[PDB]
């Protein structure tokens, strides 16, 4: 039985609106409504991975799991294994996978993050899954953020608190945050980001949906507006919305938008929005090719319909060699010439660059780069040729090229990371010079750039 080079992955997020589901939820898991949808002739395939998020979600773990598994089973013939389940509040997330998978998956982590302070805390917040699946990682986050039209800052605190905060994936990876940790990160849920026109347009918008004409609607969208802006998600893509707004629907129909301002509602105006989303950040040139993007018209038990997207992900095998894992592989290394960081910071102290990878026995601290001041007032931290020679566990190409370097530059006075990036090593070609870049983040904002060369040299 070969290992796959390739899986694909459902993402579902649905907010139930604190309601139990329909005895029918299959069109979900098979992407079929509005918006891009799966073709037909894919129904009876299972997905590799189904992963479902829900929000308001009144049902135990026990009910919602024989639901999922019980639709799974009808529409593949096939019983899911449960490889994580877990609750914070009604914010839920459920990992199912091919029993085939069962033994290439490892290395389960589940966590949750309670967003706001006092009033804001009690209902809000994320719940996440990372997991190995054989030599991939992947990260899965399911986060509820702060309602209301005029909270959009508030939501982009909530996600910066969920991504410093959540604690997934490999410990050892200790100056990164889960927008680094993951081959492939996939965050969705009701993020609660709403299309920002006036009250008094709430009916010209419901024409406008009525005619599927998104364009003039999206353009206001706060989750797009904030990102072009990069105050939010930065570094994560989303498919092009081609679906109707998924909220507020009156509940048991979907012919009508419920936007006028009500006592239940806090006597706020909820204006048709795209509150239910995903998105995902893969490493560097990793295979990852949205298949589908949409979202239910059958399911009308919440005021929220359910979104589905699906996912190829390109996976790698667990590689064991004669020499790696457990020694050096000596017909193996990783050059950097002619790098400099450029930082943000105001501040002056000496730097110093930790490289992080899965290829390495462990990570590896530079010495600290000599500081200039750029042209147009800028830190660059100068390394010049002085970076380490990387000594990766395995030297075959068919692996290393396949990996990944993380990099974190750090204060030499604090040990706090200011900057953190990815480099692939998926180059044109090895024993050659050859340029990297990454962006550098910390807390998920832009702080810096790498940048630089490098010279690979494998087994052949
Ligand atoms: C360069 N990356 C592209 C896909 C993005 S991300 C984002 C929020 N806007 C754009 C144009």
């Amino acid at each position: 039985q070969p290992e796959p080079d390739m899986i694909t992955i459902f993402i579902g997020t649905w907010n139930m609106g604190n309601a139990p589901p329909p005895k029918k939820i299959t069109s979900w898991f098979l992407s079929k409504g509005q918006g891009k949808t799966r073709d037909d002739s894919a129904d009876y395939i299972p997905h590799d991975i189904y992963v479902i998020g829900t929000q308001e979600d009144p049902l135990s773990e026990k009910e919602w799991l024989e639901i999922l598994k019980h639709s799974l089973q009808e529409i593949t013939s096939v019983t899911f294994k449960t490889v994580a389940i877990h609750t914070l509040w009604n914010i839920r997330i459920v990992v199912l996978a091919k029993p085939e998978h069962e033994n290439r998956i490892s290395h389960i982590c589940t966590d949750n993050v309670k967003t706001g302070i006092a009033n804001t805390l009690g209902n809000k917040g994320a719940v996440g899954v990372s997991f190995m699946f054989n030599g991939t990682s992947l990260g899965f986050v399911n986060s509820h953020l702060t309602s209301g039209s005029e909270k959009k800052l508030r939501r982009n605190q909530n996600y910066m608190n969920i991504l410093r905060f959540l604690a997934l994936g490999d410990k050892k990876l200790s100056p990164f945050n889960i927008t680094h940790r993951f081959t492939h990160l996939f965050w969705f849920g009701d993020l609660n980001y709403r299309v920002d026109l006036p009250t008094w347009e709430a009916e010209t918008i419901i024409q406008k949906i009525k005619q599927q004409q998104y364009a003039d609607l999206l353009s206001h969208d706060q989750l797009l507006t904030e990102r072009r802006e990069q105050k939010v998600f930065l570094h994560f893509e989303e498919e092009e919305i081609t679906f109707a707004p998924t909220y507020r629907f009156e509940r048991l129909t979907r012919d009508k938008y419920a936007y006028t301002k009500q006592k239940a509602t806090g006597m706020k105006y909820n204006l048709p929005s795209w509150c239910d989303r995903v998105l995902w950040k893969s490493y560097p040139l990793v295979h990852v090719v949205c298949q589908s993007y949409g979202s239910t018209s059958d399911i009308m038990t919440s005021d929220h319909s359910p979104v589905f997207a699906t996912f190829e992900a390109g996976v790698t095998s667990q590689f064991v060699s004669k020499n790696g894992p457990g020694t050096v592989d000596s017909q193996g290394q990783i050059e950097f010439l002619r790098c400099y960081a450029t930082l943000k910071t105001k501040s002056q102290t000496k730097f110093y660059l930790e490289f992080h990878s899965s290829c390495l026995e462990s990570f590896v601290k530079s010495q600290e780069g000599e500081n200039e001041e750029g042209s147009e007032g800028e830190l660059v931290v100068k390394f010049g040729e002085t970076l380490p020679k990387l000594k990766p566990i395995i030297s075959d190409p068919e692996y290393l090229l396949d990996q990944h370097i993380l990099i974190s530059i750090k204060s030499s006075d604090s040990d706090e990371s200011y900057g953190e990036g990815c480099i692939a090593l998926r180059l044109e070609a090895t024993e050659t010079q050859l340029p990297i870049y990454t962006p550098l983040t910390h807390h998920g904002e832009l702080t810096g750039h790498f940048q630089g060369e490098i010279k690979l040299q494998t087994s052949q």
